[PDB]
C-alpha cells in the first residue's frame, strides 16, 4: 500500500551495498532473497513442530 | 548495472512476504534494511579487529 524507508535507513543500505561491493538495487534483491529462505524455513520448521503436537494429541486422545 | 533474480527466488521472496503477513515490496525494503544492519556491524568488528593487530604491531616494532 504505502512502503515506509527512514531518510537514516535509506543511508545505511547505501553504505552496505559500498561495504558489499554491489549497487543498492542489487544489495537489495541479494538480501530479500537470502531472508526470503531463512523465512521459509523458520515457517517450515513450526509448522512441522505444530503437526508433531497435534500427532501426540491424536494419540493421547484415543 | 543488470539486476538479476531467478524465477525460482521471485516464488521464495512472495512466499515468504505472505509467511510474513506484508507486501513483496516492504518485505524486500525491511529484509534489505535489517541485512544492511547486520553488514554494517561485521564490518565495524572486522575493522576494529584490523586496528588491534596494526595496535599490536605498532608496539612490536618498536
Ligand atoms: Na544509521
Ligand atoms: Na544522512
Ligand atoms: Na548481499
Ligand atoms: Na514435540
Ligand atoms: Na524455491
Ligand atoms: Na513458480
Ligand atoms: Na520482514
Ligand atoms: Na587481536
Amino acid at each position: 500500500i504505502d512502503l515506509r524507508l527512514t531518510d537514516d535507513d535509506k543511508s545505511m543500505i547505501e553504505e552496505a551495498a559500498a561495504i558489499s561491493n554491489q549497487s543498492v538495487s542489487q544489495f537489495m534483491l541479494n538480501s530479500a532473497s537470502q531472508r526470503a529462505a531463512e523465512v521459509i524455513e523458520q515457517h517450515r520448521r513450526v509448522i512441522l513442530n505444530e503437526e508433531s503436537w497435534t500427532r501426540v494429541m491424536d494419540a493421547l486422545s484415543n
